[PDB]
């Protein structure tokens, strides 16, 4: 009769739905299932899930498991338009995003979101090539004197005159302490303000998903995100972390930056997005 919100203590019951290589390598999906990062899980049957909506609220939901699930066919719309919607909007969000592994889920999701003026896209997935990065980074533009690099610590996050960073981190991490213990991040600073950041938004074991941004529109295209990422990726290499970059096909600034940093294209997944 409805999709059921799953308690975190039962998340292990959906692990068996993570089966293909693309599913297994998807850091946000696994980070939410592991309980490590912020998200919600909805299932057909809380005792023995056969299909799940895994909402990595900072980035996308995923539909996994059996696309023929009758309850998903009749009540996926109800879950989107009330339970997902209300928690998104109350938390300052505006959008629904879904990412699919399996063509069979497309018609199921399309019937559920049909009246929405949704935008189809694809999410690009990569593999980081450390040797390429180490070769090509010598060509990156050096920072001029007004710009410096700082590792994200509690002082930086709590004293950003804009709560920009704190707000972004809250999409992914239940606390700043959890981010600082389990993740890492670096910023470009100018006039004592955070201009760019590169940080871990999800963790699955030694796999870290990247979030990058240059917040000051007028400072883009100067090499700032590149340098925040370069320091981040060096940290990852030094500490045995595999970084992951996934981005919408239409976000060509991000697609091109990923290629510049030594991320190599591997596969793409269909996405759907609308504004509530
Ligand atoms: C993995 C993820 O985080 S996915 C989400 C990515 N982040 C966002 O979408 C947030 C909004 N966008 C941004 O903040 C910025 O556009 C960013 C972070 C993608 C890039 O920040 P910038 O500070 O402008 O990047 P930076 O100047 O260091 O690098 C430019 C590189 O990025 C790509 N790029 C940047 N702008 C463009 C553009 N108009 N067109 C094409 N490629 C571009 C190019 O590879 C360019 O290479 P170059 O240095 O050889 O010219
Ligand atoms: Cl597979």
């Amino acid at each position: 009769s409805m999709l059921y919100l799953l308690d975190k203590s039962d998340y292990p019951k959906v692990k068996h739905l993570v089966r293909t290589k693309e599913e297994k390598s998807d850091v946000p999906l696994n980070a939410v299932i592991n309980g490590t990062n912020v998200g919600n899980i909805y299932v057909d049957d809380p005792d023995h899930p056969k299909a799940a909506l895994v909402d990595a609220v900072g980035t996308t939901c995923f539909l996994i498991g059996d696309a023929s699930s009758p309850v998903f066919g009749e009540h996926l719309k109800d879950c989107i338009e009330n339970q997902l919607k209300d928690q998104c909007l109350e938390s300052g969000g505006s959008y629904f995003i879904a990412t699919l592994f399996d063509k069979e889920w497309e018609k199921v999701l399309e019937n559920a979101i049909s009246h929405r003026e949704y935008e189809p896209d694809y999410e690009f997935y990569h593999e980081f090539d450390k040797d390429k990065f180490n070769k090509v980074k010598s060509n990156y533009r050096s920072l001029t004197n007004e710009y410096t690099i700082k590792r994200m610590d509690k002082e930086l996050i709590q004293n950003d005159s804009d709560d920009t960073l704190r707000s972004c981190l809250s999409d992914f991490w239940d606390s700043i302490d959890d981010f600082l213990t389990k993740g890492v991040g670096f910023c470009v600073i100018k006039d004592e303000q955070v201009i760019s950041s590169c940080f871990t938004c999800y963790v699955d074991g030694n796999n870290h998903e990247i979030s990058v941004e240059t917040y000051d529109e007028e400072e883009q295209n100067k090499g700032l995100a590149t340098k925040a990422c370069e320091v981040y990726l060096e940290y990852c290499i030094e500490n045995g972390i595999t970084p992951h970059w996934s981005t919408f096909e239409t976000n060509v600034e991000s697609v091109n930056l990923a290629s510049k940093l030594g991320f190599e294209y591997r596969f793409k997944l269909k996405t759907y997005e609308f504004e509530y």
